[PDB]
């Protein structure tokens, strides 16, 4: 149902204030499906073509934000044409256009953010910035005692120059456990696990950075994100 006051447009637009995007309007500068609208309140739908002196100026649709609960058998891009992607459970108009914020491998479940902003995005997913994850583990044997540890000092991956930054790791039953991990490698929590000695059976993420995976989003359903979740991510 996404909409906006005309003048609001022409100024995000404009890079001009909206007291004087508003101005700009009553000077019969501003076009909407070819006609001079004077009226800085217009309710400026999508379908609508705005002109400024003539020139379009591009509808550019506001950003969305979904929180998805990543069900197995499911991939969060099209890289691969032998798994459907996990748009088959959006329900949007050009869905299409939103990208994972963060990947997960077809057979983990879990927070995914579907999301068509860039900066946002990045900011969340950049190797160069510290974010958290939060996976609940099942592992194919008894955590190992001394695991715990270390994971907190960090573990080599198998053919990798680093240690993986820090984790910690809390224990819920003896073969189900909680990982956090600020880092983000490919296949990381598996490998760790791996170097380690044992196997992930399961693994499910619950959270990313501020933003957690609702406890009744059941798998396949997805949510918008909430305003506070936006400007909270990270
Ligand atoms: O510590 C981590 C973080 C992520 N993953 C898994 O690795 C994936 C990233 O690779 P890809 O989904 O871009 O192919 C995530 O999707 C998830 O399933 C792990 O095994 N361990």
């Amino acid at each position: 149902g996404s909409h906006m006051r005309l003048d609001k447009f022409i100024a995000q637009q404009l890079g001009v204030s909206r007291a004087i995007a508003g101005r700009e309007i009553r000077g019969n500068r501003v076009t909407v499906d070819g006609e001079i609208v004077r009226n800085a309140a217009f309710k400026l739908l999508p379908e609508h073509d705005v002109a400024y002196d003539g020139n379009p100026l591009a509808q550019q649709h506001g950003p969305r934000y979904f929180m998805l609960n990543k069900p197995q058998g499911y991939v969060c891009s099209t890289d691969d044409p032998d798994h459907p992607t996990v748009l088959y459970f959006l329900d949007e108009p050009v869905a299409w256009k939103l990208h994972a914020a963060g990947r997960l491998d077809i057979d983990t479940t879990g927070l995914v953010l579907m999301t068509d902003d860039g900066q946002w995005s990045h900011r969340i997913t950049s190797p160069r910035h510290h974010c958290e994850k939060t996976y609940l583990v099942t592992l194919e044997s008894p955590v190992a005692d001394d695991t715990a540890e270390q994971f907190a000092k960090g573990v080599q991956l198998h053919n990798e120059k680093d240690l993986t930054k820090p984790a910690v790791l809390e224990v819920i039953t003896p073969t189900q456990v909680r990982l956090t991990i600020s880092e983000g490698r490919y296949h990381q929590v598996k490998r760790m696990f791996a170097a380690v000695g044992n196997h992930v059976v399961e693994l499910h993420r619950e959270r990313i950075g501020g933003i957690t995976l609702d406890a009744d989003l059941a798998p396949g359903e997805y949510r918008p994100l909430t305003e506070e979740e936006i400007a909270s991510v990270v």
